[PDB]
């Protein structure tokens, strides 16, 4: 019942996949599972998957893994959505530049946060 | 990177499948990303998915959504893997008894645990 999807970043044409952005014709012959899986890590097809998060940002708008946040805050700290297997959990990793937040990733730490660009989109927020 | 795959529970055949259990055939005229956003939100293939958390048990198994566990301590308590959007993390929730712990799932935490059923291969374990 919890929503699980996910974005791409088809790295040959420099464009981000949701739904329909891009045309094609998948066929495997195993099960649904394995389906996910087979295509989850397939690393030389170029897409890079990157999974929604469960949360949405102050505008309504769902938070993904790559996914580069500003605390609506009037201040000048940068995020990035980030998964990190160690702790089972979706997390924010400092982009800039005083690095002391940013606590748990939660419906209540989001409420006021705001995506405004991706790590492929928006090179421009970058390092 | 991050390893990103699922198993998934066969409510018609009462199976749980991580590669090739079974068979299939899958065609969809779509690309990568949607292929794998339809199969994963078709509830009506009676396919139940469950997601590899990123962490292995004390015995160097993987632990996924669904999987109940004991803390290798000769306590009492069973927790359940469980995803919860809220905070976008996978965590235990209790099954039995004593409510008191269990801390963040995580790499530390789980090193004296062990995977020992599951939500569907073992009702004898539930409630």
């Amino acid at each position: 019942n919890r929503e699980v999807k996910f974005r791409a970043w088809d790295k040959e044409l420099n464009m981000m996949v949701y739904t329909k952005e891009q045309t094609g014709h998948i066929e495997y012959n195993t099960n649904p599972a394995d389906t996910i899986n087979i295509i989850l890590n397939q690393d030389d097809y170029g897409y890079v998957f990157m999974q929604y998060t469960g949360l949405k940002d102050k505008n309504e708008k769902e938070i993904y893994e790559g996914d580069i946040i500003k605390k609506s805050n009037r201040s000048s700290n940068l995020y990035e959505i980030i998964y990190q297997d160690s702790i089972a959990c979706f997390r924010c990793k400092v982009i800039k530049g005083d690095i002391k937040s940013f606590p748990c990733l939660n419906i209540g730490t989001v409420r006021n946060c705001e995506v405004i660009g991706n790590i492929y989109e928006n090179p421009e927020l970058l390092e």
